[PDB]
């Protein structure tokens, strides 16, 4: 689709079995979800927007499904106000910015 | 231009005649810079991102040219760690989001 950006880009995601809304965010380097328990290893990760940092969960090789399109990557989760699909799952969906 | 999402899309702004590079960013509904001196009037907001909450100062109705596309909007100016053009302004520039 083409998304216009007069209202936050809130797409669904199907992961770990579970639906979710979450936001497509271009100034998101990693995708970072809510609290939620993913299948296999993950290893403790500090990540900073901007207010400071929080305490996340990093999960790899994590299948998703974004909007109908699946995708793999890494995963992030821990205390994130909403959930953020971001750069390292959105080159996997072909998403561009455009003007 | 067609912008794809393997780097951060990092684009020249120009505020009061000065340079300075800002994240294109759909995850943030208003944009926000590091401080600066901006004419006229402002009110103190405080926005919630990753790691919490921070008080900024919002100037209305600048003049502000991104990549560009020249944008009259608001900007909020405070402790951000990157400087953002968020969904207020990414409408002005008639940027969307493509997949
Ligand atoms: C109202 O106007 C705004 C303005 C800005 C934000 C906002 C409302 O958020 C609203 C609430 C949503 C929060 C949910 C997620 C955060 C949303 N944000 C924009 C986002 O693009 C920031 C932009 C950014 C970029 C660099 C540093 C700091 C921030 N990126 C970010 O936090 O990314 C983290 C995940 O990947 C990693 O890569 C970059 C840092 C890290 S934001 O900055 O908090
Ligand atoms: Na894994
Ligand atoms: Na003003």
């Amino acid at each position: 689709p083409q998304i216009t950006l007069w209202k936050r880009p809130l797409v669904t995601i199907k992961i770990g079995g579970q639906l979710k809304e979450a936001l497509l965010d271009t100034g998101a380097d990693d995708t970072v979800i809510e609290e939620m328990s993913l299948p296999g290893r993950w290893k403790p990760k500090m990540i900073g927007g901007i207010g400071g940092f929080i305490k996340v969960r990093q999960y790899d090789q994590i299948i998703i499904e974004i909007a109908g399109h699946k995708a793999i990557g890494t995963v992030l989760v821990g205390p994130t106000p909403v959930n953020i699909i971001g750069r390292n799952l959105l080159t996997q969906i072909g998403a561009t910015l455009n003007f």
